[PDB]
């Protein structure tokens, strides 16, 4: 059930949230319109030197408090180690932002199994390996989890094979625990983000010359993905074309899901 | 990829060379003997050694050209590897890869288990992956068929089979995307996604013991319809007891969405 | 249109003056009762002043602000006109105007019956484009609502009913073309299209005995799901037995084209 | 139950033939392809001068017969009238193209009702009148009925609402009664053709424009080779847009739920 309201920015004032995969790009933009919102943050991503600056402008910009915490996703001693110290930090958890992806480019796919692996690794089971460490916290909060994903994560698109299968995996799994928590009554919400080209460095480093559309700013992403969160909205869809709103909805999936729950 | 545009005939995998995974028991040993019945030549495998050898018996009497079995487990991405090699040389290539093994699955709430979802994934999607690389230069020899084995938990939220649910949706994303490549590569193998609702196997019907149900569709039904999908080189394939469950669960409107976002690259 | 980016309460319909067509009997004549149960004001219509009498008398007694009727049949178009500005008057203005009489059809094929498609026209389409113009002046000045009863037959093909698929469906082309037109005149009237399936009244348990084997739901739910699209300022609404008649409203690649060619 | 053979022009030949709104735009375009196909044309509309050229034209293009009855279809007893007429005259009839309209201009609906009428009279009840009489030469021929409608008939338009009701009206009145035909055994085909803008005299003047003469073609086609629906559109993702395959599939899972027999 959403919150409906519209929403506050006053709303994650002293909220305790992770924001995974934020030393650069969405994740860094999230840590930004977070930490003028005034919420305690705790950063997570791999490059310690850039994580420091996001920090100190996080702490610049109003945020109640603001750590960080280095380390790979690949390793998942680090990501249930991480979740246990960003609490310890903040003395809770209200919000979990699972973020971080892979080193992707545009190729065919072709023999390249270690970054199908890699993918599958680092994009979907360290969310899980997060999530799992994280749920104490959440459920004492009433919090909530917050998952981004992307077009390849609803739709077939070539070029991202191994991140498409990543993505689409985040959505069987988040989507059916989301049922789960309703009938067991887990009072924590889960937000599937859908988002469109975004211009962040890497997404315009990795499509130049070979994807050719906008492109849509990564500030206003970042808010809409907290927004979202905040709201406890099932998902939000974020691109710039309108036909991806109206027909990326599946109301037959819906449908499905209340018709065979009453099983 | 453009399907074939005729009807099904079982002639159309007279002396075919097909690979059966998980085909000890359930729908994988329907679809054995099925084509066994075809004049298929067959190479089945799962872990039961004992249960492959009378599989194998009976798809010879049936009437298969050939019938072998290697026995593994598919969390061995090395045995996967080396199973598509030797399948290969037993029947001099590869026409059809049937990729239907899953892990041990029940319905139970997620807690903590993160070793049945990394499982789930090794086993049910990945391994997948592994064959297919492994199969593909036989499949480009003969413009082959890839079939995958799928579920109504791959196209929609299930609760209790979370893990289950993320492999299968997993296969989606993975299986259509290299699709779409193949298509604009030119490279003539299909892709035929099966999407199956529940299937009166002896596994389905223990698991949903202990809870109320819709009507199981027969498996002998369920693997026919498989086969036909990947003779005629669907893209999708969908089987469920509902008629409705069975139109309306297809999504044209991804294939929109799919087609408008192709135009913005090269 | 904008709807009501709020929950339903029976409340919204407390001193709304409210027109309810094809009201002496099945879904219309459930819609008058849950009206009068809100307090608004009714005015009711259809040809046969016995039962309408009846119907004002259960809408007096379930505490309406005030009910009458006015009986007269919807094949005359100088009484659907004059009808709307002697219920205007007997309510001191109009806040809702609920189209949802027909003319009487039967299951059958259609051969040479002419005269039932021209009478489907002019009753179930016709005079609800009459109604409509004579409701208008009223409609703006309280920045009212149309609410169009309609159905599955109005939204795909369905054999047997053919002259009656071909009105509903009219009414979907004109009252979706006007509310196109109301957006950009900036004209504050909702339209509200209803897509209703098989449904209880006396008339359809009838008509479709030994034909159709469906589950038929209930017309107080019906009628009420009809009040609650109109009061929302909802554009479709729909209520069927089957989940899956959502699929029939709100249809996404209709409103991208829409869209595309309004811009153009 | 189209026929799964390639359009030839031969498949024209010989055939008897009624154009109605003949005497322009893309109905004249339609009597001068079947005219160059060979077959006997039967035209209508209500002016005899511009018939009379249409006519002269058809048989210069190699009409195996061409000739016009004027009328206006306001008339029902023409209509009726001139179906019997046209029919006499071929020795019957194996396809009615239905095509005239009322005359129509951009506008918002302003109160008039007149036009309202005059538009459901015209462009749709003439059109069912047309086919009643009709009937018992096209069910000894196993001929074709072709309606003509527009983006206006699936899809609502500002300024044409008159106009989009009447075209609304012919896809649930033809499309319901070839369902009738189906169970019946009717092997009378009804092919609804759905188009965009058309350079045609009238159009171009009432308002990308697609050619009227490749219209026209298009119409017969797929008249001849008995398609439920045909689309002609300059812009292909307008093709792609005005399908609804889940109408047709809810058409064929209410078809479960009904039992005919009766009829
Ligand atoms: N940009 C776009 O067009 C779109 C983006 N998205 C989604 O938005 C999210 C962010 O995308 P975007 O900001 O463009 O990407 P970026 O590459 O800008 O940032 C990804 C972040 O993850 C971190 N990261 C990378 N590898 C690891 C690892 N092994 N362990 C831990 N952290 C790691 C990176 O930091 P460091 O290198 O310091 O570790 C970085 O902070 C993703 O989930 C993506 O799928 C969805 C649709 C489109
Ligand atoms: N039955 C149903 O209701 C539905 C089934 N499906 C899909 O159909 C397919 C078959 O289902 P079903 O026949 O019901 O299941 P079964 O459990 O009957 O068969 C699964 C097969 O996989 C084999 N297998 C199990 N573990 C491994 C392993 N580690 N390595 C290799 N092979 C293994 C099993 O044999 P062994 O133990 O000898 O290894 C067996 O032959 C699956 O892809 C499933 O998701 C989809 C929707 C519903
Ligand atoms: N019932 C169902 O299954 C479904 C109903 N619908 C729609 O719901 C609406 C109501 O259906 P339902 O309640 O079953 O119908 P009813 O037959 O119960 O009532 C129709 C009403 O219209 C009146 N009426 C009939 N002819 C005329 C006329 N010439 N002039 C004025 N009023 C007239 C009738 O009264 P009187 O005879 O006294 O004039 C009666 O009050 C209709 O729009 C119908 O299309 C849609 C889908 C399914
Ligand atoms: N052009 C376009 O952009 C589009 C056209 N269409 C459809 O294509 C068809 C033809 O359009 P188009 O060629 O542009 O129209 P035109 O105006 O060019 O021709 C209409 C024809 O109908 C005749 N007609 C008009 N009034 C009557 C009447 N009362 N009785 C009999 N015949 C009459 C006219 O002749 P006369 O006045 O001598 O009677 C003329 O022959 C129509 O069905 C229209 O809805 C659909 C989408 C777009
Ligand atoms: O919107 S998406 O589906 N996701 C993304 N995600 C990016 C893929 C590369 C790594 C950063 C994220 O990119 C878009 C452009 C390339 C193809 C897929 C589309
Ligand atoms: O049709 S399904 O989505 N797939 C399956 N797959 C089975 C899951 C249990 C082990 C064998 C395969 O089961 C059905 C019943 C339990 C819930 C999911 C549905
Ligand atoms: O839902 S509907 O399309 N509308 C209706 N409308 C009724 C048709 C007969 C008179 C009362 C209204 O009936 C349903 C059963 C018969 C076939 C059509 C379907
Ligand atoms: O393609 S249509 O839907 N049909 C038409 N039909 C014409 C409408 C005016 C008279 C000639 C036919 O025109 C287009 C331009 C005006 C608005 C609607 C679109």
């Amino acid at each position: 059930q959403p919150l409906n309201e519209e929403f506050r920015p006053e709303m994650l004032q002293g909220k305790k949230v992770i924001v995974t995969g934020a030393s650069k790009g969405i994740g860094r933009e999230m840590a930004y319109h977070l930490a003028k919102m005034g919420a305690h943050v705790v950063v997570t991503a791999r490059s310690k030197e850039t994580l420091q600056k996001v920090v100190s402008h996080c702490l610049e910009l109003g945020a109640a408090s603001a750590h960080y915490i280095a380390g790979t996703m690949e390793d998942m001693t680090f990501a249930e180690q991480f979740v246990a110290q960003a609490g310890k930090l903040m003395g809770g958890l209200d919000m979990l932002i699972l973020n971080h992806i892979t080193n992707t480019s545009l190729n065919l796919f072709h023999d390249d199994i270690h970054h199908v692996r890699k993918s599958m690794e680092v994009n979907f089971l360290s969310y899980v390996v997060l999530t799992v460490a994280a749920l104490p916290m959440l459920k004492q909060s009433n919090g909530s989890i917050v998952v981004v994903s992307s077009l390849a994560g609803k739709v077939a698109y070539p070029m991202v094979a191994a991140y498409s299968a990543s993505k689409f995996a985040l959505d069987g799994f988040f989507s059916s625990i989301r049922k789960e928590y309703s009938v067991s009554r887990v009072n924590v919400s889960i937000t599937l983000c859908v988002l469109g080209l975004i211009d962040t460095e890497t997404a315009m480093k990795a499509v130049s010359g070979i994807v050719h559309m906008q492109a849509a700013p990564k500030e206003e992403c970042a808010l809409e993905i907290i927004k979202g969160g905040a709201l406890r909205q099932e998902e939000v869809y974020y691109d710039s074309s309108l036909w991806t709103t109206l027909l990326i909805r599946n109301p037959s999936r819906k449908i499905l899901e209340f018709l065979y729950s009453t099983s």
